[PDB]
């Protein structure tokens, strides 16, 4: 097996989980310890369904930037025995463009799904169904409903979380390592 296929499959196995909230089916990225990230639209409650059981959420933080603008990411600390393999070394320090990225979706409806989205560019401001959002990136690929939370990855780097599309293009919230600092 090649290096990029091995990396994506290991990310799926060790870090990318099928979840359900009251808003429906989403992909969740576990980053380290009991810390995971969700797309804000998932609106996690006091418990979240993770793969095969209900998990209590100890803390949730909806991230905003220094202006108070939505970044469309929710950090959650889970009450679970699982400790996530620490992938913070694979998250860039600054929001980074990439060539020939893959979007990895994992929900009950779209399990272990690989989508060849192509180049990912800096985008910035996005109006997400009436909610203004900063620090987004863009791919010229017609993504569809049900892929929110999907993980954007390129050459061993974990660079974004899918947050929506316009029928011709898809958009992610950019990841940076400091979001996950202790």
């Amino acid at each position: 097996m090649g290096p990029s296929l091995d990396f994506a499959l290991s990310l799926l196995r060790r870090n990318i989980r099928q979840v359900q909230t009251d808003q429906g089916h989403f992909t969740m990225l576990g980053v380290r310890d009991r810390l995971a990230v969700l797309p804000r639209h998932s609106q996690p409650g006091k418990t979240i369904w993770v793969e095969h059981k209900l998990i209590n959420i100890l803390d949730a933080v909806e991230l905003v930037d220094e202006q108070g603008v939505n970044l469309e990411l929710t950090l959650v600390t889970l009450d679970t025995n699982e400790k996530f393999r620490d992938i913070t070394k694979f998250i860039p320090e600054n929001i980074s463009a990439a060539s020939d990225a893959t979007l990895v979706i994992n929900t009950e409806h779209m399990p272990s799904m690989f989508v060849p989205v192509g180049d990912v560019v800096q985008y910035g401001f996005l109006n997400l169904s009436g909610k203004p959002t900063h620090r987004t990136m863009m791919y010229n690929f017609p993504t569809k409903a049900g892929q929110c939370g999907g993980v954007v990855t390129s050459v061993g780097k974990v660079i974004g979380i899918h947050i929506g599309g316009n029928g011709r293009q898809g958009f992610c919230a950019g990841l940076k390592r400091s979001y996950f600092a202790s």
